[PDB]
């Protein structure tokens, strides 16, 4: 049972905290509910930590008070096809073996689900640690609230004894590094400098041996993510989102100047020993797309190739956790910017970028983020209760499952089944484009053996790899990309054409060369 | 169907010439509800040589308005049928005692679909003696073939004989000619004004009603409500025009703006260079006076002067009255028309026969001081995605579209929210209407007591003028069938009257009685 610390006698040396703790809605919550700090005060001095406090970062910690937001963040949705593989006739890309090659994700790359199994889904898929990490039992998949309780009560290491990233199963794959997992969890957000530096004062760093910080680790998507703890205010804390936004000076909405005026993130900067560790970036208002954009975006986090030299680069470079903040239109330039490739098609021999996800870019110009939408409200809307006070939902999920609130509310002309209609008829038409897509950038990528074997010249080879870059980008974007073409249809319909364009272009010159040679 | 040449008509009937060239009408022939062949062949302007045909059926219009027939002829099976409301289970469980001998004590059933409501006056046990019978007890689901004709479902039991007479052992023969006007309007070329005796009129309030019955069909005619040549919203019932122009009542008896506002025009048709028949052009379509047609309390039967207790038959204009007032008027409109309906078989009392005052009681409710109309949560028009949205035609309870009925105005509230402050009021007005029974059947039973104890007639007289207003301010809510929604802080003050009535009458039967004693 929790006993109450003098709140002043921390103030004395946490200024900062004080600043922000006494003027907000937390001001009468006690530092017990979140650190254990006995030895600490005891110890400490204005510079020196002396015993490090504890801080308790289980999203329970917040339960005690905010039992509804917990309940709902915990909930999982059975509906949301678990596990399911992409490469797969029955989902997003039935020609993604041939299209991505011998790059990692061809070992297993299944769609989203519910966020209470984001860090354990981190941690067992087949990409990741070679197959190190295990759920204990089959039956644990449904366990949305023991996974937010902690990763290690439902999976297990199948060998505690040694740290080395190897395969236990036979197709599997190493491709995690500590970058990854700033998008899974922020159990370690006191213990990663800025950027993921070494630093004297993190423990653990870009260069670091993930499966001793896999094992460090606990919770997903942790609640003070987008809320600050000390005054409640809207917040992000995702490094290399503040780095685009505030050190790049890109803005919120890199698109829209006014916007970004609107629309702030103010740093804070916290040290160590006198010099600058961690940042966080103050929201003026809570934005969702800032705290979603979180993650929900397309990154680098992981070793790559220049493009200028092709020389590796590994997690030492910074450019291993970054932003492109860019649409699909600006993302080859911005790749050359820093200039950078993720890897080489093990079959055509192009240079490729590998796209992850890039909803807040995509939607970024869209009918609804031009006026003034944003992802929680179709995704993360407040409860409707008769005689009850009406929180906010804490798992995002589709539409579909509250379709009043996410869309009727606004458009009230439509009833449910109308509304859902004009999300599947976008869905399918995007949806056919990005088969044909696959069918033409197949068709280009097997005809490259061919090329070769008859004797076709490197000039020629190389034409089409660079056709292939853009082929392969104007594809990947929107299998990568989750709302099948909803967030921005006219948007993917433009650049899925673009696609098309460049893999027939690549095929004709194939074709020809190959006739020729032959013869 | 072959047109006719309507400009040949026309020149001897510029009356609906000016009716049917200005209106949406303009293109529809005489043909669609006329045979006038032998008519036109026959007739000069002063003369009108072969009675042309008009045809009645609401089945004339469903040739080019069969959405709105359909709705019209549709059954609602949820609305329980010939459900006797004397019972624990329904309105008035101690509806024996009050009434009494009272013709509507052989049968009073709670009312269903209006496709039916012809059938239902021909067949119900107070009405003809039992003489009117369904073909089968199979008919009774028969929505569509009671309106193409009552004659297809029904039969009557003695063809030949026309007197009013029990055929059953616990029936009544209540029924007379104005009835009728509530039901039907197949009568309305064949009835003057009123039903006064008239020479261009088959049929009158005093005529033979077996004989009448027989030669109606459909119910509520399609042009009760909208005139057939101009399509313009009309009423066609004698009693509301009577009471809203010759009464010089108004509209809105309560609302002289109002009654500014919503206007009746009224038309005459003479034959032979005499007024015959009326109707009620109205400039909006106000559902309230179109369904206050039928939907208010009214005199329809023989009665009594209050003056001197003589009887008043269906030779007086008085036997087909609306009184157009409100429960707490009501006293004294039947004073000024010298009028009661029954003496109570066991008190002696004179007493008022109310029934389904339903647009009197929602005059200066909540709902109607803010315009609402009696077809906004009865009668909405449909919900379409990808349609025209007509409006329905078989008015029903708004529990069945709540969403048109109630939520699109009251958008903060839910289906079972709604639906819920309709019960919170219907069990409050409910539960006082049980109490006013209690009382006054308490009131009642204590008559033979004081009688045999030898009380006097000046206290029996005492309280025989208390029955009058008890009676009054219960019945009016058992006859009035929203159980209180249409008007709750009515509904809650006038059954505190009755109840409070009653109670001074017990307690003065009871304290004549121990004194006698
Ligand atoms: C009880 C000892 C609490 C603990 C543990 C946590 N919170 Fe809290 N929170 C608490 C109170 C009394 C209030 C003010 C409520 C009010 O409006 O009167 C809050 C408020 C918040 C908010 C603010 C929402 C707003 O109205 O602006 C947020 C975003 C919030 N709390 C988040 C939060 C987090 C993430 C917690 C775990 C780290 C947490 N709270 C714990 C009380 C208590
Ligand atoms: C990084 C910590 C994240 C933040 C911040 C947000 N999301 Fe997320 N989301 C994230 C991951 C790693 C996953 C996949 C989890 C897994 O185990 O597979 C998701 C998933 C979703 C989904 C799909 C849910 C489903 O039913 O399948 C949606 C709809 C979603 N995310 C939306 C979303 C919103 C609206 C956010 C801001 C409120 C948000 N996410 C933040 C990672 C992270
Ligand atoms: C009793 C006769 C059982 C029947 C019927 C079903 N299950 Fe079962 N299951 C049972 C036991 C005793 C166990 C082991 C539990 C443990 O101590 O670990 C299981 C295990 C599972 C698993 C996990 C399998 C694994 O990890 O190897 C799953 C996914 C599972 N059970 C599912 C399941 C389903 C869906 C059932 C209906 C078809 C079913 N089980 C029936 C006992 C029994
Ligand atoms: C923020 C910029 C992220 C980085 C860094 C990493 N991931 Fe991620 N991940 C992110 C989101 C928003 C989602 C849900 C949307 C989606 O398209 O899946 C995910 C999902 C996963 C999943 C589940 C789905 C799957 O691919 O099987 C896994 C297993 C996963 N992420 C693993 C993973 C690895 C190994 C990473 C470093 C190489 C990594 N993630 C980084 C957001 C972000
Ligand atoms: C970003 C992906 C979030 C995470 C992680 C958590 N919350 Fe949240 N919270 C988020 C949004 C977009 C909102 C609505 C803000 C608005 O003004 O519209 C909220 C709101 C709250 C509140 C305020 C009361 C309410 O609206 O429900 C509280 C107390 C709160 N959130 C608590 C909370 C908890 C306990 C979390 C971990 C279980 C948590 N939030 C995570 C966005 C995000
Ligand atoms: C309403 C105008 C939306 C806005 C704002 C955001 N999203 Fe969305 N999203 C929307 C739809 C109609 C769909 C298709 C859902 C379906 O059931 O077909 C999606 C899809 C996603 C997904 C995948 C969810 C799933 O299929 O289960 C994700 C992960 C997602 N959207 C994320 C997301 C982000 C991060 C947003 C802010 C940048 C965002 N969405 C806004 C509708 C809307
Ligand atoms: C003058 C030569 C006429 C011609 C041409 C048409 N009609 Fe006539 N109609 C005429 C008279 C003198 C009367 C009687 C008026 C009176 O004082 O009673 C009528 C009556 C009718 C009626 C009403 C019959 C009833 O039931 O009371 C109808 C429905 C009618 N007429 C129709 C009609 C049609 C459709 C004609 C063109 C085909 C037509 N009439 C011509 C005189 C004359
Ligand atoms: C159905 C859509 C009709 C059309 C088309 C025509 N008439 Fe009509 N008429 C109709 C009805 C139901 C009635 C009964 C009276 C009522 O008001 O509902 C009538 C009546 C007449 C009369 C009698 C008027 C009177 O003096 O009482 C006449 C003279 C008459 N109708 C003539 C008439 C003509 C000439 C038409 C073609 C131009 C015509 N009607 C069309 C129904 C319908
Ligand atoms: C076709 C030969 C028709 C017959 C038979 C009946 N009606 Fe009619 N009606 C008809 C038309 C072409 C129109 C105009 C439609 C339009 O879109 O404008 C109408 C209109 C009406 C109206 C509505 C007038 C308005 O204000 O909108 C009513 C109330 C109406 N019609 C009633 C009606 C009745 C009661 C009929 C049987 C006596 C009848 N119509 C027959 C075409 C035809
Ligand atoms: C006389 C021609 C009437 C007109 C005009 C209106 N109504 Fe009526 N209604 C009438 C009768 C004789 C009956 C009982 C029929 C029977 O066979 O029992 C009714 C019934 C109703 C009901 C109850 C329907 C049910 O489902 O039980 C309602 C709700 C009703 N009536 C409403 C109503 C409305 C709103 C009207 C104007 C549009 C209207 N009625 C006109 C007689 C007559
Ligand atoms: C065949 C073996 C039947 C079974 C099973 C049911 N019914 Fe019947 N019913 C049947 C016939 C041949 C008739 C007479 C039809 C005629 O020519 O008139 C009936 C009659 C009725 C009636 C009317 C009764 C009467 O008027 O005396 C009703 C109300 C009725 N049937 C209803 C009914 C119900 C509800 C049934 C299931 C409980 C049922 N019947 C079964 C033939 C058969
Ligand atoms: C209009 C002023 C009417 C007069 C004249 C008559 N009735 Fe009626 N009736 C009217 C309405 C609005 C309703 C439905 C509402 C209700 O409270 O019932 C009815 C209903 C009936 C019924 C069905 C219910 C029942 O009492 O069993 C019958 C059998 C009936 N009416 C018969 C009837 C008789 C015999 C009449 C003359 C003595 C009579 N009605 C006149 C409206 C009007
Ligand atoms: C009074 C109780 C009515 C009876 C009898 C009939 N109708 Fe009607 N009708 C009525 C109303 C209150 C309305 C709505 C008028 C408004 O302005 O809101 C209507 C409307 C029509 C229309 C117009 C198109 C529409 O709104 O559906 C038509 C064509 C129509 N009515 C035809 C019609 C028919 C064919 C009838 C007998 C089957 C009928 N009406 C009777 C009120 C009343
Ligand atoms: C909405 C504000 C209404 C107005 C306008 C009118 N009525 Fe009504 N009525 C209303 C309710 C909520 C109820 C109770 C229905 C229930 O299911 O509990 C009623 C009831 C009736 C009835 C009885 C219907 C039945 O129980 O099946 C009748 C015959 C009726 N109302 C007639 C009527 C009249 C004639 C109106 C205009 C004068 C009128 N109602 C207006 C709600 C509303
Ligand atoms: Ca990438
Ligand atoms: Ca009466
Ligand atoms: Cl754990
Ligand atoms: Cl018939
Ligand atoms: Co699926
Ligand atoms: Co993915
Ligand atoms: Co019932
Ligand atoms: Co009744
Ligand atoms: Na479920
Ligand atoms: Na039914």
């Amino acid at each position: 049972q929790l006993k109450p610390v003098d709140a002043l006698q921390c103030y004395d040396c946490h200024t900062q905290i004080e600043d922000m703790h006494v003027v907000g809605k937390h001001a009468t919550v006690n530092c017990v509910h979140c650190h254990d700090a006995t030895e600490h005060v005891e110890t400490a001095s204005a510079r020196r930590m002396g015993e490090r406090p504890v801080t308790h970062t289980s999203p329970e910690a917040c339960a005690s008070c905010h039992t509804a937001q917990f309940n709902s963040f915990a909930s999982v949705r059975h509906e949301s096809h678990p596990r399911e593989e992409k490469a797969n006739p029955r989902s997003r890309s039935p020609k993604f073996d041939t299209l991505i090659g011998a790059h990692g994700f061809s070992l297993e790359h299944a769609e989203p689900r519910s966020h209470a199994f984001m860090l354990v889904d981190h941690f067992i898929v087949d990409r990741a640690y070679g197959g190190r990490f295990q759920y204990k039992s089959w039956q644990n998949v449904t366990d949305g609230l023991g996974a937010v309780r902690g990763a290690w009560t439902v999976i297990e290491d199948m060998d505690p004894t040694t740290s080395d990233q190897r395969r236990f199963l036979a197709q599997t794959a190493t491709a995690a590094n500590p970058v990854c997992l700033n998008c899974k969890t922020q159990d370690h957000i006191l213990d990663w400098a800025y950027m993921g530096d070494e630093h004297d004062a993190a423990k653990w760093a870009r260069t670091s041996k993930v499966v001793d910080f896999a094992r460090d680790l606990h919770h997903p998507v942790n609640c003070y993510m987008c809320h600050d703890p000390h005054s409640t205010e809207p917040r992000v804390v995702r490094d290399a989102l503040i780095h685009a936004v505030v050190d790049q000076g890109l803005g919120t909405y890199p698109y829209d100047e006014a916007k970004s005026e609107h629309v702030t993130l103010t740093p804070v900067t916290f040290q160590r020993g006198g010099e600058d560790f961690r940042k966080i970036g103050l929201l003026n208002v809570a934005d969702s797309n800032l705290m979603c954009g979180q993650c929900h975006v397309e990154y680098n986090c992981n070793p790559g190739f220049q493009q200028s030299d092709g020389a590796p680069v590994g997690m030492d470079d910074r450019r291993t956790n970054h932003f492109f903040w860019a649409n699909v239109f600006d993302y080859a330039e911005a790749a050359k910017e820093i200039d950078f490739f993720d890897f080489t098609h093990v079959t055509t021999g192009a240079p490729l970028p590998k796209l992850q996800h890039p909803e807040l870019e995509t939607f970024w110009g869209s009918t609804h983020e031009r006026n003034g939408v944003t992802c929680a409200d179709c995704h993360m809307p407040r409860v409707k209760l008769e005689n009850g006070k009406e929180y906010t939902m804490h798992s995002p999920r589709t539409p579909r499952d509250m379709m009043n609130r996410a869309c009727l509310n606004c458009h009230d002309g439509w009833t449910e089944a109308e509304a859902e209609y004009a999300i599947d008829y976008i869905k399918n038409y995007t949806h056919g484009k990005i088969m044909k897509a696959e069918f033409w950038l197949a068709r280009m990528i097997d005809l490259f053996p061919v090329a070769k074997r008859a004797g076709v010249s490197e000039d020629v080879l190389n034409e089409v790899r660079a056709l292939h870059y853009d082929a392969h980008l104007h594809w990947e974007w929107w299998t990568a990309e989750n709302s099948v073409g909803f967030h921005n249809p006219d948007q993917a319909r433009e650049s899925l054409m673009k696609s098309i364009t460049k893999s027939k272009e690549g095929v004709g010159k194939l074709d020809a060369a190959i006739d020729a040679a032959v013869a």
